[PDB]
């Protein structure tokens, strides 16, 4: 409310609010990532959890997100969650690629955020995002650029060897 | 590489590599100074081990530098490192003057390179030197401030009793 | 200085201090080496992490030598110190071959080392190099020895795999 | 005796009852300078203690030359022991400086016997000396380098005073 | 001797003396082996570390045989020890189909005492042999056989491939 509210522009308020759908469409996708690695006919269960992991951590984003609405005054508006992009995603290598691609559209959104902040002299704001998403982001976008790597490298002429090896000797389980 | 690479300018990234350099050069010149009080015609162990802790601590900056490269996708280069300015450092007195000569270029380097990404609109790195550089410079420049006044002040008609006073009563042995 | 100096030649104080100058040379080498392999378009962790022991390892080589020409009464002298031979390493095959022919300069140099002081007679500086240099660097050039060999035995017509392969069961991460 | 003896020559086992008597004498010249800082009208507990360390040290090393002659199958030949050369020892200063005189005195006999060791292809005589001799000898020489140079730093215009912060400041009490 | 003889023939005596022959010629052989594994041009740790502990449980074999022979009252006579029947020992598979060739020949020469035990009527002699040696010899041979089977699979066209991942994944490194 205007009781707290201070330096929160509308622009600023209207754009957490679409950051927020963002990450909770990125958590859906994660959720049917890790579902689909969980299915008997692909069984990799340390994808699986990678994937499911990350929903987690895209699920805490948007919270966190809503909860620096309300810290700041604004008002939470929620939109309707678009399902994900694709219902099956193919080798553990064409999910990894998924991924990053998701990953760098919400790096981009951020960034986009935090020039906004900066063009309303909100700092409150950038530093919200510095502290909180900005680093999160770089660092995960590393790992999965490893991971790309390493898949990659174990596709040669024996693709299923390759990704059973990435599972069990990468991955987590 | 291009793989994960975004909003990380060719600018910033020379900018880093060069930054590297100055920070193992500090360190280099850490070195020499703390095995010159090392010498047994010199002889003052607390002032040698002033001096290695920075060698360590600029060492630890430049690794930290080059995560960094790696992280954003950038690639490091490594030129020669130059000697230090001195084989021999002089008094005390002489060798903190040299230090926080050191200390303050370095010091300005980073507030350079902020200002560079800044201007290229990278909270990343703006944020990456806020939080690892900027501050542990400047308490790293005010503890040599205060190490100088004291210095100074026990100078006095009796340097070598003042400079032995200085090695026992403020620096770690 | 000559309060303390007793049986320690111009000669070996010189050949001191260029052995510094090689061992912070390697060190700088395997500093490169490491972060090349912490790329994301070539992330392998465990060479990474051999590399950047192996930095540790040559930088603290060079602090002994340093140590020890101060409690023979010598005089450090440091020199620029050049930049590694190659930018980027190619596959970790071509990396442990490369580190092995510098494993064999040093051990050379340690070697031409001793010979010196054999013939300036001065026990001091060859039991020294036998107690802290001799053996270390026969029991790296071993391991360095059997890396290469499994690592030529992993090629066969899957190279990708087999890298993979060694860096997860034979390196540490 | 005859019996063990092998490859131990007369001239090595001569030299060794030679050695045993030297370090027996700067035991004792130890002993006289530790209880001349003892004196009421000296009164240095810290140079006190330091010298009658090293009274102990140096018998020490007779004692452990004694057992290597024994070890060998060489005889034990025992002389008279002069008396030190002062009966008192002035100041700080100048016992320090009777001290790396004598040292340097040891030092020299150590690598003259060691010398001969190596012309009589007696491996196991020269390793002794450089395992348990050398490098202690080296050590305790850079230390009282390193005193040597704090205390003529605090002589300046008032002996007394830096007399006494030496002994309290750098010696242990 | 005669005082505690009883129910010991000749005939057994000299054969126990034989197979301690045996059992420490089979151990020269692991010893052999052993050492050729650990070759910087073969390395292969664990086949060195499975071989290095054959060497030991066949010496002591030997040894309670010895140890046997005495409780008996027999009288222990060795022989010269022959070399090992190769100098290079191949790849892990031609080890491994040597070393089942050298235990069947153990093997059968237990078999082969125990017979004569049996017809001499010496139950202590095939009790002996029934608690320490029969059943360790099948359980070897067992696992030597299932080892023989496993780095059969593993050759394929990639025989290097499949050497090390045996060596990694069944051999304890
Ligand atoms: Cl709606
Ligand atoms: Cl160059
Ligand atoms: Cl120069
Ligand atoms: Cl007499
Ligand atoms: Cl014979
Ligand atoms: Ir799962
Ligand atoms: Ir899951
Ligand atoms: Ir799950
Ligand atoms: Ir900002
Ligand atoms: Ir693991
Ligand atoms: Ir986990
Ligand atoms: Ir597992
Ligand atoms: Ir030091
Ligand atoms: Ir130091
Ligand atoms: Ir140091
Ligand atoms: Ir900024
Ligand atoms: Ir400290
Ligand atoms: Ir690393
Ligand atoms: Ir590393
Ligand atoms: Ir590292
Ligand atoms: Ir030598
Ligand atoms: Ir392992
Ligand atoms: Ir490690
Ligand atoms: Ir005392
Ligand atoms: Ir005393
Ligand atoms: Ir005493
Ligand atoms: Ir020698
Ligand atoms: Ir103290
Ligand atoms: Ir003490
Ligand atoms: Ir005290
Ligand atoms: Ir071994
Ligand atoms: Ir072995
Ligand atoms: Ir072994
Ligand atoms: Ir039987
Ligand atoms: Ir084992």
């Amino acid at each position: 409310s205007s009781q707290i509210r201070q330096n929160y522009s509308t622009e600023v308020e209207a754009a957490v609010n679409r950051l927020v759908n963002l990450y909770l469409r990125a958590s859906y996708t994660y959720l049917s990532l890790g579902f689909y690695f969980d299915r008997d006919d692909v069984a990799l269960e340390g994808v699986c959890h990678f994937f499911h992991e990350l929903a987690e951590e895209k699920r805490e984003g948007a919270e966190r997100l809503l909860k620096m609405q309300n810290q700041r005054g604004g008002r939470a508006l929620f939109q309707d969650l678009q399902k994900p992009s694709q219902d099956e995603w193919g080798t553990t290598l064409d999910a990894m690629k998924a991924a990053i691609v998701l990953e760098k559209s919400l790096n981009q959104a951020l960034l986009d955020l935090h020039a906004l902040g900066s063009a309303q002299a909100d700092p409150h704001l950038c530093d919200f995002l510095e502290s909180h998403f900005l680093d999160e982001e770089v660092k995960l976008i590393k790992k999965m650029g490893d991971h790309l790597t390493n898949i990659q490298r174990l596709v040669g002429s024996q693709a299923g060897l390759g990704e059973y090896l990435f599972e069990r000797l990468t991955l987590k389980h």
